[PDB]
DNA sequence: TTTTTTTTTTTTTTTTTTTTTTTTTTTTTTTTCCTTTTTTTTTTTTTTTT
């Protein structure tokens, strides 16, 4: 019961990571978003207790569309409290890959230092973490939630021209919105949500990230 | 004679409990009662004595 149950949530939270990485426009095929259980346990096996497949076997690389060397690695590491140690290895991995974007799928939880060293190991990598239980649900297909796109800075300055606008009197998002973690948005973004109205159809707002 | 391995000692958080503090619809009209009080010190008065 442990394996086929291991498996299932394994494959859930990989279905999951590679649609959060299509919605942060890196590059997923098809097939990928479209991975059924059984393709899972073909291509990865089912048997979790004996490595089949290992924890560090799904280690995921993925590029994006535009710069083809900005990647992200997703690491899924097997304890459950995350030392330092674990952290060092992953930073290590990303400076002789050269890659400067990654996140690590914890079971359980982190150590707070294990947080402080992702707070001052952040402007030059970007180290993000995510709970097991957190990405069982893809939020953003929820019928609460409503269409979040992330704009670029020329957008952004093309809205604060238009509307008149300085960033401090818009409206907020937090920095740690399970939306904000979905899209992986760092602090001065501005996310435009776009949602259906019943007196007008359909309504964009705009949000800071702070 | 140096390296690993156990022990120690802080270190930061966690979690629960306790304490504190602030709040409690809008307007209007009539009476009643109180707006000192006993204690201590000071000053004047009255009676008595030589």
């Amino acid at each position: 019961m442990d394996d086929e149950a291991e498996t299932y949530k394994l494959w859930r939270i990989r279905k999951t990571i590679m649609q959060l990485s299509h919605d942060r426009g890196y590059l997923v095929t098809q097939d990928e978003l479209d991975q059924t259980l059984e393709q899972f346990k073909e291509m990865f096996g089912d048997k979790p207790s004996e490595k089949r497949p290992a924890r560090s076997d799904l280690i995921v690389l993925v590029a994006h569309n535009d710069d083809p060397t900005d990647q992200m690695f997703v690491f899924f590491p097997e304890e459950p409290k995350i030392g330092i140690k674990t952290i060092k290895t992953y930073c290590t991995r990303m400076q002789e890959e050269n890659i400067h974007r990654a996140i690590v799928v914890v079971q359980g939880g982190m150590t707070p230092s294990a947080k402080q060293s992702l707070v001052d190991m952040a402007p030059k990598y970007i180290l993000e973490q995510f709970l097991e239980s957190e990405l069982l649900i893809n939020i953003t297909e929820h019928e609460l939630v409503p269409e979040h796109v992330v704009m670029t800075v020329e957008e952004k300055q093309e809205l604060l021209s238009r509307y008149k606008l300085k960033e401090n009197m818009l409206m907020r998002i937090q920095a740690g919105d399970p939306v904000a973690r979905y899209f992986g948005l760092k602090r001065g973004q501005v996310v435009k949500i776009i949602r259906s109205s019943e007196t007008a159809g359909r309504y964009i707002s705009y949000r800071l990230v702070c």
